[PDB]
C-alpha cells in the first residue's frame, strides 16, 4: 500500500498522513522531516538543505530523491508506505516511474491559496520553522504553482493509464471531515 499526499503546502497533509498511517500500518516518508532532521544531526546527506529552506526555495532533485531511494529501500516499507512532501517536481515523480516505484493512490488536498498563509501563520506561532514566517510562505506558494502544482495533471493521467487510482479532497472541510472523505476514497 503505496500512497501518495499532494497540495499546497499547509493544505493540512501531514495532519491527515496520521490517520492513515494508523489505519494502513505504514510509515510516512516527509522530506521536510527527513531533511530537518539531516539538519539537525549533521547527517552528510541533507544538512545542505538548511539555507535552501529557509528561503523558501525547494531543495535539489538528486538531494531529495537519493534521501527518499535510501529511506524507502528500509525493511519498514515492505509492505507499502505514505509519501508525505515528496514528488514536489516532475523530474522528482518521473526518478519514482524509472525506479519501478509504483503508487495505489494519489490523494490531492485542494485548498485556496489565501487560506494557506493564514494556516501557516496560525502554526508557525509554535513550531518556529524560519520557512513559516509571512513571506517565505508567499514565496513557498509561488513556487508550488509553478513547480509542484503540475503533479495533479500528471498523476490524473496516470490514472487514466490505470497506473494509480486518483482522488481529490476538499482541505477546507474540517480535520475529522476531511479524514472521512479520504476513508471514502481509501476503504
Ligand atoms: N520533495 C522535496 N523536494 C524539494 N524540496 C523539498 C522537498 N520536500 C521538502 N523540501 C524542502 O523542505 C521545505 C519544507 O517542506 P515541507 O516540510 O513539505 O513543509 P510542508 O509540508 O510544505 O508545510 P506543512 O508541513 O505545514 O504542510 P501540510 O500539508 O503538512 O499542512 P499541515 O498538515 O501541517 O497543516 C497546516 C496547518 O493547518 C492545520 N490544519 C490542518 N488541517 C486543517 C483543516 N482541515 N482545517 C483547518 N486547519 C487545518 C494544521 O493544524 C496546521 O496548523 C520545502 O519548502 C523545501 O525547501
Amino acid at each position: 500500500m503505496r500512497i501518495i499526499l499532494l497540495g499546497a503546502p499547509g493544505a493540512g497533509k501531514g495532519t491527515q498522513a496520521q490517520f492513515i498511517m494508523e489505519k494502513y500500518g505504514i510509515p510516512q516518508i516527509s522530506t521536510g522531516d527527513m531533511l530537518r532532521a539531516a539538519v539537525k544531526s549533521g547527517s552528510e546527506l541533507g544538512k545542505q538543505a538548511k539555507d535552501i529552506m529557509d528561503a523558501g526555495k525547494l531543495v535539489t532533485d538528486e538531494l531529495v530523491i537519493a534521501l527518499v531511494k535510501e529511506r524507502i529501500a528500509q525493511e519498514d516499507c515492505r509492505n507499502g508506505f505514505l509519501l508525505d512532501g515528496f514528488p514536489r517536481t516532475i523530474p522528482q515523480a518521473d526518478a519514482m516511474k524509472e525506479a519501478g516505484i509504483n503508487v495505489d493512490y494519489v490523494l490531492e488536498f485542494d485548498v485556496p491559496d489565501e487560506l494557506i498563509v493564514d494556516r501557516i501563520l496560525k502554526r508557525g506561532e509554535t513550531s518556529g520553522r524560519v520557512d513559516d514566517n509571512e513571506e517565505t510562505v508567499r514565496k513557498r506558494l509561488v513556487e508550488y504553482h509553478q513547480m509542484t502544482a503540475p503533479l495533479i495533471g500528471y498523476y490524473s493521467k496516470e490514472a487514466e493509464a490505470g497506473n494509480t487510482k486518483y482522488a481529490k479532497v476538499d482541505g477546507t472541510k474540517p480535520v475529522a471531515e476531511v479524514r472521512a472523505d479520504l476513508e471514502k476514497i481509501l476503504g
